[PDB]
């Protein structure tokens, strides 16, 4: 995340931390056994880690849970990232504490305007790599999809939203893939891709997490 702040040990206690020998993107515990991830976060081998802070300092409240399955979106198109949603199922159930706690789904999609909080471990420089080891925020409104399509010509679907600052310098950035986007205690979207990080008139876009709240419900019902 770039131009954000520290969120503070455990204060998005929704959000998880995918690794597979090391941390690869995040993802956001929907109940206590399911995770909804980015479909492009789609690997074989994933360990889950719930109550984290410092990625490289186990500081005694984590859970560390390995997947027991994962289900990409059946419409997931890696080369336009539509459909960028997959559901992990944790091999046991996450004990629930003030530190680790699900996100709600939402009722509704948010409008244009709304201020979200986006968090991960990922790049914090545009132009350069630094990798943080804490959990990183940024407090971003949605745009509206007029500016989220001028910055991207062809390539936004009814399936994506834009969020961020169009002068640039606030943004998520790559390492913070799968993490979420809560506006008003929902979970509204998913990093899914953006141009770069945080430069002027490239805003990220994120998978647009009301559109599957029913295809959520059925399948993690029926896994
Ligand atoms: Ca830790
Ligand atoms: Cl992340
Ligand atoms: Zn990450
Ligand atoms: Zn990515």
């Amino acid at each position: 995340i770039v131009g954000g702040y520290t969120c503070g040990a455990n204060t998005v206690p929704y959000q998880v931390s995918l690794n597979s020998g090391y941390h690869f993107c995040g993802g956001s515990l929907i109940n206590s056994q399911w995770v909804v991830s980015a479909a492009h976060c789609y690997k074989s081998g994933i360990q889950v880690r719930l109550g984290e802070d410092n990625i490289n300092v186990v500081e005694g409240n984590e859970q560390f849970i390995s997947a027991s399955k994962s289900i990409v979106h059946p419409s997931y198109n890696s080369n336009t990232l539509n459909n960028d949603i997959m559901l992990i199922k944790l091999k046991s159930a996450a004990s629930l504490n003030s530190r680790v706690a699900s996100i709600s789904l939402p009722t509704s999609c948010a409008s244009a305007g709304t201020q979200c909080l986006i968090s991960g471990w990922g790049n914090t420089k545009s132009s350069g790599t630094s990798y943080p080891d804490v959990l990183k925020c940024l407090k971003a409104p949605i745009l509206s999809d007029s500016s989220c399509k001028s910055a991207y010509p062809g390539q936004i679907t009814s399936n994506m939203f834009c969020a961020g600052y169009l002068e640039g310098g606030k943004d998520s950035c790559q390492g913070d893939s799968g993490g979420p986007v809560v506006c008003s205690g929902k979970l509204q979207g998913i990093v899914s891709w953006g141009s770069g990080c945080a430069q002027k008139n490239k805003p990220g876009v994120y998978t647009k997490v009301c559109n599957y709240v029913s295809w959520i419900k059925q399948t993690i019902a029926s896994n």
